[PDB]
């Protein structure tokens, strides 16, 4: 096998990320090293991404026989693409959200819950404020309204879904009504600099409100103006590192006609993707080391089970490697373990390292 | 055409549903000649209730050629269904939870239960309480509830009654003991409510001073003795009016059926059955006023519900129309959507715990909100 | 004499103890040689239980020829019975409650309770606590009671729960609750044993805080889940002990029955079920204690039970000595009578419900009193 | 119908009722007045009164088809005699105990529970001892612990059976001790005097100690001691009528030798047998009236009941007679009703009537 085919599953507002898992795969076609297979993804952008969609292009790929599918997934896709993975079995590889048992599903994004939970304890914060959105899923949402009830913690969520200029007006009015100083913000990116860049305009940009950014992207996003007017953030993968150091040298080749989004540095979804280009890669180095010959259908048929996609899906859920989020490991679940990520709050220098959070040690901070 | 086939979805533990289903067809088929047509079910009960079964049934449906599709959803499965019945211009009609942020081609039976449960909390003044609560029927209510309490203020402690087991209960039940809180509120499925209510009676926390609210529509549907006996001030809303002609019509029947072949008459039928009955009867009243309308139904189509490029039903904006465009009395009261596919213009009954038994002491509508009897 | 004729009487709700007497009478006439007679047992199951029909039933059986009688009485039929056993010198063997004031010709299975209800009351140090009781099983329990309050200077409330519905024990444990008592000791049947409880736990009294004592042998014969969560503190006499070779062979040809044929076999043995086969059991080493005492047994006699004057069986004297003369080890310990009839060296297990279960606490016999483990 | 027999059951320590009972038998023969019918009673007295001898004589009496008994019981053979009555369709006149529903069953003596409450509320009563007997049955027992419980009161109840002299000094050094004031003394005839001559022995015979004497016959037993020594009882028969004084005038025939216990005022069991004959004889006289030829087997036959039973049994549940217990009626459960019996204080002067205590207007006391 070297031409091995995969399905590649895509949503709006995923041009970086449809960038990224480009060039992972023209890397993997120039890497020789040591058999030789050729990844060829059937991509298949979806604009609408709703469930309709999701169903026609899984079974489109369904067709092609790709033994495998790279798929990106909201709130309102995610229960139709995991069922048809589970039940088609076909592992399913996403770098979005992860989902709160589970099969052929390989969530490459961090549970953020954990590292947010352990931020708030170490800060002692006890009343604030929960900005959210429901995009991600209600997984966040949950525990810190679980956490409150335990806790006895005075939380004031929001939800800040169909929000115009005039509705952050009337919220942040409400706000300083309330005089609410601590803040927790859990939106899409877009949303993040809308949410910022209004805060900014209305004069909450000052050191004394403390802000906590609810997302693997800290320094994905810029923040300059909160410098020269207390802003805590995760950062999943880090930037001083030799594999690191060789995306960074790759990516500064400004082909935008043919690589769009390469201008900026990538986003954390964008290393996501390319952690599972490797990790599909490594994985099929591991079927083939174990000299079994992957091979074969129409949905919709009644289940058409795959025999070899049970022992390719408990190898996928047990590779081990090292890539730009550090220990990518899977348990038996599919989620991430064996995970760390850096805790960055702003200062006036800019953004310093205070300590890092992980499955097994909670949060350490760095102290002298 | 004097056949119309109608498509139907039902899920786990949904029996009744689909005997009350059953029961609203026979009695349309078997009606005086109101001067015409008669209604074929193509029925699946699929019991894993997953994305998968759905997709699979909904494309069997399409591929049998109905016009309508009556199903029956959860969390996992309402986004599949709704958006494969808008897609295709197949409209649905649903007893289950509304969908609320905008939806086409689907009907939504069971009322918006924020509003009543929002004014009942702004009645009673509460502040503090312990909200328990599952994600069988989406989180419109639970978000509801956080964003009426941080903008007035309350220290409401939710708590997932998810995947917990009878020794679960308890221990909650002790904690909150411990922690003095005296208020509930339990917006639960009506099998875990049963299990909720059960260990409420074992740890004895219905005495009086404990005050339970119950958000659905089947308050009468369960059994309080226990609640009734200890004095603990239970308040809970009845969807079904069982002071009206057409219930007691129904209820005569209902009594006067085979247990075997209506698994379920042995027990009143609960609110969702009451829902589905109406809901049938808005696709007999639908399919009249399209007769009215000399606007002629038929399927023109094959079994490729995943044909590409897609083929919407070119009758089903019209169809969608004139099912909004219905006002009927059933069951449930004044039977009328909007444009959006909710329920509008409905009354439900406030019914309160005394140790006579449960007393109405108010009502609430959309327009006068709650209206308690003084 | 491989034939031995015995009689059988049976009250109404006695249907667990009949099979229990045909379950020893076959397991004795299906048993290995060990060296050699067989039982036939002439039963009547009368269900009005009053004086008339106990009296035509043991003339029945006195004309059928028994040697000695297995009957069941209440306080309506007591003493006909046992005047007319004792005055015909046929021996009666039942497991009903003693009637203590002297006696001939009876052999009292079930032990007496007075004793070991008043050591634990002295134990517990209680003086104020509300005594519910029946008079289905007599007075002596009743009068012991007052006797030793008054001795001791107690403020017994003493109620009778005699022909109460379930709103009378609402509004009872209501006004018993309004007057601050929190001690109970029930002494009752066991159906309206059963009921009370069911009162109890509906009224909330099954809390931290409320003291209950169950007088009877049958403590793990009943369910107490409500009251293990509750909390409450309820203690218990048991007498049957289940960690015995004896109870466990039982119990595994219990469980291998056929419910059609053994009525009660889907549950445990009761305390009476278990005192019914001890009585069948002590019969049956009787009997060949009169083959080994070469005292031939024959009835010699028609059926003219009210023969004047009286013609009481020249054996019956021998034969109440030596049933009064054996000591078997049977499911309620060491199965051993006195001259007067009652049980006399007996054990009985006290059992105090907690968190974890019904536990042990202690045990009680005749010779040491109470004796709790520390 | 001129010869009717009747049966008649006695138990032992029974002298004075049968001496009574034949006594108004021979009245009721040498009555011309207004069919002429002369009651021949098949009397069978028993010596044992156990349930054995009770159903021997029972059965005897019902093989001569008596169509009805005069018959007195006690705590061991009540559920015998009035089980054989009740399924043999045979109408039961006892002046014993009344027994707490039942059918063919007339209970002449009134219930003494009402009348002993009534007291005790009047007089205020709150701690008191109970020295009782078990043979007239646990009615007036169970009632007092009832009320106590009720009422809140410090009640001692103290059974007297099986006690001698040695029990009666050992009860008395007790109550001493405990200093008990107030006694209700509820016993048989016998016992009343075992425990009087006890009290005035030992020393607690002075007006400070009060002695309710829960019994009919206050004025039966003699208590001339107590005068020279607060004693209250209750009287069911009134001296001073017209119909009492004719049986006084009759009964100072002093035909000891043929009439026992004749020598002595009648006590009030004496009283009742009397009543009951007449009642027997009224009954007979309105079936007569009424043209119901009475007439007719074996016991353990299987009920063999009797057509006349029933309307006999209701036409002696509707007799009302002025008798000398007064108004003898009885309801339609076989108790008396519309009664009333005067209540007694003793004085320096001897017993006085305070007051009197009746079904419809409870306790009554004379005052000026």
């Amino acid at each position: 096998p070297s031409s091995v085919q995969i399905g590649g599953l895509f949503i709006r507002n995923t041009d970086q990320e449809y960038t990224a898992f480009r060039l992972a795969i023209f890397l993997h076609n120039t890497s020789p090293n040591a058999a030789p297979f050729n990844l060829v993804p059937h991509v298949d952008n979806i604009e609408t991404a709703n469930s309709f969609a999701v169903t026609n292009a899984f079974c489109s790929q369904y067709s092609r026989g790709v033994f495998a599918i790279f798929g990106l997934y909201d709130k309102r896709s995610v229960h139709t693409l995991t069922s048809f993975c589970s039940a088609l079995h076909i592992s399913l590889i996403t770098p979005s959200f992860p989902t709160e048992e589970s099969q052929f599903v390989l969530q490459l994004r961090p549970s953020l819950r954990g590292a947010l939970l352990s931020l708030l304890d170490h800060y002692e914060w006890n009343c604030f404020v929960f900005l959210y959105d429901t995009d991600r899923g209600y997984s966040i949402l949950q525990a810190i309204m679980e956490k409150a009830g335990q806790n006895g913690w005075h939380v004031s969520a929001i939800c800040v879904e169909n929000f115009n200029d005039v509705s952050y007006r009337q919220l942040l009015e409400e706000l300083d009504r309330r005089q609410e100083k601590k803040f927790v913000i859990d939106c899409e990116i877009e949303r993040l600099q809308n949410i910022l860049e209004q805060i900014v305009s209305v004069g909450k940009h000052v050191k004394g409100y403390h802000y906590i950014i609810a997302n693997l992207g800290f320094k994905d996003i810029s923040l300059e103006r909160f410098i020269h007017g207390n802003v805590t953030g995760f950062q999943l993968v880090d930037f001083n590192t030799p594999m690191v150091t060789k995306l960074m040298d790759r990516w500064k080749k400004l082909d935008q006609r043919e690589y769009p989004g390469s201008e900026t540095p990538p986003k954390y979804t964008s290393a996501l993707t390319y952690d599972g280009v490797l990790v599909m890669a490594e994985t099929f180095r591991s079927l083939r080391r174990q000299k079994i010959d992957i091979s074969r259908g129409d949905c919709l048929a009644p289940a058409a089970p795959w025999g070899q996609g049970i022992d390719m899906e408990r190898t996928l859920k047990q590779v081990r490697i090292q890539g730009l989020t550090g220990n990518v490991q899977f348990d038996h679940y599919g989620r991430r373990v064996n995970y760390t990520m850096d805790v960055f709050e702003l200062k006036s220098t800019g953004p310093r390292k205070v300590g890092y959070w992980n499955d097994m040690d909670k949060l350490v901070l760095i102290q002298d």
